[PDB]
């Protein structure tokens, strides 16, 4: 149906503003601290700690899949990579520091990739 390639159209054009998204939060990260999943061979207890990994490349490969129906599935996974951080890791430690500043910066590209999603519709 052509509803149905509209709607496949919305869902392209998201995943290229995600796309900018992802790469500007990146940005924030030039340590690299998130750009890989937690290597279970280097943390073997990983799993143990937190429930549900995240990181920039598992993102990037749900985001090229258009796996992120919303704005808000994709904040979700962004989240999940800082508040994992945040949690295994004490205050103390560059891991910790680098999850705060990411958050804290990543606020600011969020708030108005919120306003270009509902803008644009």
């Amino acid at each position: 149906s052509m509803e149905q390639v509209a709607m496949e159209l919305r869902l392209t054009e998201l995943t290229r503003l995600l796309r900018s998204v992802l790469d500007q939060l990146q940005d924030k990260d030039p340590a690299r601290i998130f750009a890989q999943p937690v290597s279970l061979k280097e943390v073997p207890d990983y799993l143990d700690h937190i429930k549900h990994p995240m990181d920039f490349a598992t993102m990037r490969k749900r985001l090229e899949a258009q796996g992120y129906k919303n704005l808000h599935e994709f904040e979700e996974d962004f989240d999940l990579i800082i508040d994992n951080c945040m949690k295994y890791n004490a205050r103390d430690t560059v891991f910790y520091r680098a999850a705060v500043r990411l958050r804290d910066q990543g606020g600011v590209v969020l708030r108005q990739a919120r306003r270009e999603v509902d803008s644009i519709g």
